[PDB]
DNA sequence: ATAATGACGCT
DNA sequence: AGCGTCAT
């Protein structure tokens, strides 16, 4: 209609790094590049668990959460990389400062969200306009557009792969208005420039490669991004969203690749997208609640106003170790030494946070896990963070969670923990 | 025995 | 507060 909002009133991107920690690792090691390899986590127990795949070794078969051990049954000469290991466990350190790295240069261009260790969305909205002003109103080339999908295209009245993104792209330069400084199609458009911008930009000073996602707001970004991975960026347009969600999984959109999801799929009897524009908001809201209603409403439109929050660092800063199977910790000095030994590691992190980004935290979280119990989190209690000290951090996180042991021997624990977690929150200002 | 983390919703 | 959901 004359009145009806489209929610194109965004550029947002989201940016995706290609097998994160496989690029960190060949980056340092040169043999590793341009062959099959992966980044694997400990490994006595079955090789230890892969977690991060180069696109050669894929072609195996190769995936995460596989044990090395099956990893290289598909594929024997799988190159792996280790991860380093402190205090018995796991330490992501190189990935959160190579992070860190392709962060601050996409803050460059715009402001960011970081939505995990390697990836961030873009709110480009501002970045555009001023960049529209300074084009003068010339055609943009698609020369400016090198590694760009524009989805939905090439269509109509062609065998070669880079030969259909050409094409389609061709097509959407031709039927651009550069007249209109409002137009969205524009807008999108002038997005992409600057994304493949910025993309240029993290190559060549970090040595790393990315895809990309541009569209009106996130949850089409995230899905543009995952269309042509590795190493190119796809603009999805408002326009092609009824024919792309028209086979589009619901579970791929995010936030429905769960329990909702599940239950928008089985109580309504459908599996695409697109097909939740049939029901009316006040159905939607009467079966999923009111906000997930709404939310569904307009988002199978292609239609969301979820915001671009400015924050390029976490609000929370935890450490946390699972005990599976027979490692589970069933002796109060096992409780009490790995309670250490995560507070020590979280320390470290709070320590560096408080130098670097300015800030101190106030309070302690302690979550753990009892054997048998198949959620993430068994108990959750909550403490003073009054000084960065992992004795007394430790000491306080077992003085909070030691009334949970159920053993008549306080010398040994029951039932068994399979996680201790450790988390600094509510933090502020220094 | 597919981890280690982080954000947010509901009550 | 403390637990449930979703995500990489
Ligand atoms: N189950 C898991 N277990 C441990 N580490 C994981 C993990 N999943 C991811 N990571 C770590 C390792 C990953 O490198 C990193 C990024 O996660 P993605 O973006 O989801 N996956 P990637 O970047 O590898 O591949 P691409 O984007 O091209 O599809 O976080
Ligand atoms: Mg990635
Ligand atoms: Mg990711």
């Amino acid at each position: 209609g004359p009145h009806m909002a489209t929610g194109q009133d965004r550029v947002v991107a989201l940016v995706d790094m290609d097998c994160f920690f496989v690029q960190v690792e060949q980056r340092q090691n040169p043999h590793l590049r341009n062959k099959p390899c992966a980044v694997v986590q400990y490994k006595s127990w079955k090789g230890g668990g892969i977690i991060a795949v180069s696109y050669e070794a894929r072609a195996f078969g190769v995936t995460r959460s596989m044990w090395a051990d099956d990893a290289k049954k598909l594929c024997p000469d799988l190159l792996l990389a280790q991860v380093r290991e402190s205090r018995g466990k796991a330490n992501l350190t190189k990935y959160r400062e190579a992070s860190v790295e392709v962060m601050e240069i996409m803050s460059r261009f715009a402001v960011i969200e970081r939505a995990s260790i390697d990836e961030a969305y873009v709110d480009l909205t501002s970045a555009v306009q001023e960049r529209l002003q300074k084009l003068q109103g010339q055609p943009i080339s698609a020369d400016l557009l090198p590694s760009t999908y524009i989805e939905g295209l090439p269509q109509g009245p062609t065998v070669q792969k880079e030969g259909m993104r050409k094409q389609g792209l061709f097509q959407w330069l031709d039927s651009l208005q550069i007249d209109n400084l409002t137009s969205p199609d524009l807008q999108l458009t002038v997005g992409a420039v600057i994304v493949e911008e910025m993309r240029a930009a993290i190559e060549r000073e970090t040595g790393f490669q990315c895809s990309a996602g541009i569209s009106h707001n996130k949850v089409l970004a995230k899905l543009a991004c995952g269309l042509n991975k590795p190493n190119r960026q796809t603009l999805v347009s408002h326009g092609s969203v009824p024919q792309l969600f028209s086979q589009m999984p619901i579970r791929k959109i995010r936030s429905l690749g769960g329990k909702l999801g599940a239950s928008v799929i089985e109580i309504l009897g459908i599996e695409y997208m697109g097909e939740l524009t049939q029901f009316t908001e006040s159905q939607l809201q009467s079966h999923f609640g009111e906000k997930n209603g709404s939310w569904l409403y307009a988002m199978c439109r292609g239609i969301e106003h979820d915001p671009v929050k400015p924050r390029q660092l976490p609000k929370t800063i935890g450490c946390s170790k699972n005990f599976p199977g027979k490692t589970a910790l069933a002796t109060r000095e096992q409780v009490q030494w790995w309670l250490l030994q995560l507070a020590q590691e979280l320390e470290e992190r709070l320590t560096k946070d408080r130098n670097d980004n300015d800030r101190v935290a106030t309070q302690l979280v302690v979550s753990i896990r009892v054997q048998g119990d198949k959620r993430l989190s068994s108990l959750r209690r909550c403490c003073a963070l009054t000084r960065y000290d992992a004795h007394k951090m430790s000491h306080d996180a077992f003085t909070v969670i030691k009334n949970c042991n159920t053993s008549g021997i306080q010398t040994e624990w029951s039932p068994p923990l399979t996680m201790l977690f450790l988390c600094a929150t509510k933090f502020s200002a220094s």
